């Protein structure tokens, strides 16, 4: 997986979710008075309205990502062998990883609101049920001022300013900005020629500021290419222009089928790629095979009912035939 | 510029064409009895049928990339500095670079015929016009057994067989191929800890066996990431999928708005990305800003007609907006 | 700087020194009799013989680096902006960075004993003199069974346990570890072809296994070559082989003059390479200028003296004129 | 295999000699008055005096490198699968591969006096011996002004002017060349934040310029490693400052034993590695379990002599024992 923030005019949010199944996922619409129960803490009979992609297997919004209506974005990202969740805890509040998306992005507005209720979360180790237990994750959310890192293991909970707006897999999100360090000389212009003054040495091709940035799949490589791409990245600031060179910044590190095999030929691929406008409360998506921008627009719907709205997937190529 | 084939059931061959503006692109299909004029070589006053994407500034077709109705495709990629067109030399077939694609696909219905014609074969450095300079290139040629690539420079004319079905930038094709060398260690799969058997050194991620693998925009790097990912794609026989795996193919070399600095601020880009069915006639694409793809089926029009049948490029998104 | 142990027959510790100029550095034995007077810890009147190679100040033996007579070695390594020295700290063994090899080497036989003195250990911000400010570092430790690495940092006092047996700079041990993850695939010996089998790839050099691994003088590169080079080397249990390798794998990350300058063409340079042979108390050498092995032997000296021994480093290149 | 040329005030050349097994390798002097017999031209009785290394198998000067005493260098290096030896061809000056450093150091006071020689070679198939087959070779000749390299293979024979003064083994020199194109941007400085203006990356170890530079033992990565540590290298002061810059520089791409396995266990290394003086003629040697520098001096002997001298290397560790 990867997630990202990306700013044009208005501030969008959206990840690659790379895995090797598709679980029948769809665009849910969680509307204000759908009552959010949580096993250990209080309940929300009330709260903002949320649309992302879940998986399609309960009526419960199972969130892999999703924003809120006042503009919060967060998702949820494979971390496995490197989440740990935790006992309950008294004094703490007590949320499960599957209820986190749902608790945060119910009551809170801004990253800041955010902040203040992750000083007392403790992620606790409690299964939506016994057919489904818990995930292994972190998390990155995001608002128009800014992008946290989530992060819960072994040594405790973390909560990282995001000075770059990117988020991948493995390892911690400390070691992700470090590596950057190593990348310093990378440019979108063509470098001088530093190695030594007394051969010539040919420029034989365009973009040769970036030899250095790795193009595998692996975590830690798309977290370095996804930040070059997005910190480098110029649109036009129309919401077309924008959305296309965040779907373009994701491309840059999808997930092709074959490419990456995680044992007997089975593939992890990026079975959907989503781009959130978090001033619109618009979720666009495009899927492995299909290759249209889709757009759900949360405000599109009344957003005071109490039932789940899904939109399923386009998921067969959609193709303008010209003649 | 990165040009591949690909086959699943049936053969594909498209392209990322990569430059910092538009001319004007636009879908041309040429039929049947369109007369094509030569500059030094007789003319083709009926010939096979072509479509292809074109620079729309002319009543010629002004061809990137096409294919014909026998299944034969054929493209020009930049090869600046490398490329030298010629004198004109008795004895030779004299093929201006801007007729070069119409004097191939026009005549020939395979590879190897296209092997023979070249075998005379003298490029001659013969402008459109005054307005129209020749670009410097250098030319992959497909059909569904096997593909070649063409190469004018100082030294002389050359014919490659494509052992991997790909094309970029310079330099030329034998250091391309050779400079593959370097990475036979890379694959899909994660790799054994040969580093030592003394210290256990952890899978923290999937698809580590593809690190090593270049991700940057230059010629080279392109050209080794595109292979990779070509060779090692997978995907079922089906049009819609081997279609989608061919797009993805190229998304993953594909040069994003800011990332690719020629100038001052001037960007090279993806400008649009081709994938054509040689079996079937049917060139599809994509834009920078619109991801749908859109076909143009060169069997649907009147292939006995005289002029030139354009389609307009849809270069604005289209979104399904599924409420 | 670069620290390693090595075993063949013998157990062997030693470093690249690595600064922009040469000092007086020398070879100073530290015989059992010499008293240490600590700063805010208990004094050592008698306690284990040291030789390393020290500062050259007349009254106490700054060490560089230095093993003791019962084969425990410890050296400083540059940690510049990771350093942190503390406060004195009331329960805790509070020793400055200048005396922190003798109080360790002075009275622990093995890295066990120094794992056990370590856990009280606070290292103060306490300067030598005002003339001599303390420089930032860390620290690797080895004996027969094992070896460790003891960083001060803002976080507080770490002591890792080193499963390859080498150190260099910046950043934290744990990050060097993890980064090794990374190389799982380097290899001596020639990799297969996995990048396709569709195609035929050319074995045109020896050495192709190793491809990937970093030479630059950087810390994190030195750390990776040294680990690698140190973990396949293979020699002979005698002692001139054996030391042979050793000097083979620092001279493999040492830094030539002129290839990094720190600024204003200033050179980072290996000034001297030792290798000490804990067994045996030899403390044998190479410096910039001299590529002879220089040994200093620890029980040649009379380590019942209460004062420091002190060698000259052979520093001009000792030549055999064989005709 | 790598050969190097430097300068500081005097003019070096030497190489490191890379290869699985030592045999009886010997410096040997061939006065002037040894006379060359050639198999298929003319006849050398009086000629340059010459210095270099040989395999002390046979009564003819079979060397590995050597230089004369005008100045005048010459090393043969691996080039296994690319070289390409010829019939005899008339019109030609017919030369064996064993014949021609005699040929050449015996008749050639410079570069461009080897330059015409060479016009009218033919590099021909005759074996020293039965016992001995030829090797597969391209050869570096330097002097003081300028270096070539030599390169037979099936296209034919090839001098290239060598403007950084160094060759390793496979593929053919244009492609050496070209490569280092690759490496524009390294440098001995650190380079500035490119990456991005967006964010703060931390400068946390010196040589971070370097970073690219490959450090396994393969024939390219040594080439491009050799070439930045030899052009950047600083010169020096006195002869013993010189060639320890001379060695530290063949140092920074010899084979550690245990690296570069080209069999079952069957590791290729750096057996000895040389620097000679181009103005003294002195012949200086490091093997690789002798560290000390041993010098012969070619001035020493009679060069009006008409027999060989020859001289045992010096292979076991010399240690100055200090106390």
């Amino acid at each position: 997986c990867t997630a990202i923030t990306y700013v044009s005019k208005d501030h969008y949010f959206g990840r690659n979710f790379d895995y090797e199944i598709s679980y029948n996922e769809v665009v849910t619409i969680t509307p204000r008075n759908y009552k959010f129960s949580f096993r250990e803490v209080g309940n929300l009979d009330h709260h903002f309205a949320i649309i992302g992609i879940a998986a399609g297997i309960a009526d419960y919004p199972l969130y892999y990502d999703a924003i809120n209506e006042k503009g919060l974005g967060m998702a949820g990202l494979n971390f496995s062998g490197y989440a740990d969740y935790k006992k309950i805890e008294e004094g703490k509040e007590n949320v499960s990883p599957f209820e986190f998306i749902p608790w945060v992005l119910g009551q809170c507005s801004t990253v800041d609101e955010a902040k203040k209720l992750l000083k007392n979360l403790n992620l606790v180790n409690i299964n939506f049920s016994d057919e489904l237990p818990l995930s292994p994750l972190h998390w990155l959310l995001a608002d128009k001022e800014q992008s946290i890192v989530v992060e819960s293991t072994k040594e405790g909970l973390r909560v990282f300013d995001n000075p770059v707006g990117v988020l991948t897999n493995n390892p911690t999100f400390d070691y992700q900005l470090f590596n950057l360090n190593n990348y310093r000389v990378l440019s979108t212009r063509t470098p001088k020629n530093n190695f030594s003054d007394q051969i010539e040495l040919d420029i034989y091709s365009a973009g040769m500021g970036g030899i250095g940035l790795p193009g595998d799949l692996s975590s830690v490589s798309r977290f370095v290419k996804a930040t070059f791409t997005k910190l480098n990245s110029v649109s036009r600031s129309s919401e077309y222009e924008s959305i296309s060179q965040f779907f373009h910044i994701l491309s840059s590190v999808e997930q092709q089928k074959g490419l990456c095999d995680v044992g007997d030929e089975k593939y992890e691929y990026t079975i959907y790629s989503s781009c959130c406008n978090l001033e619109k409360g618009i979720y666009y998506y495009r899927t492995y095979d299909n290759s249209q921008i889709t757009a759900v627009d949360m405000n599109k719907e009344n957003l005071e009912k109490d039932s789940l709205i899904v939109y399923p997937m386009v998921e067969t190529q959609q193709i303008n035939y010209a003649n």
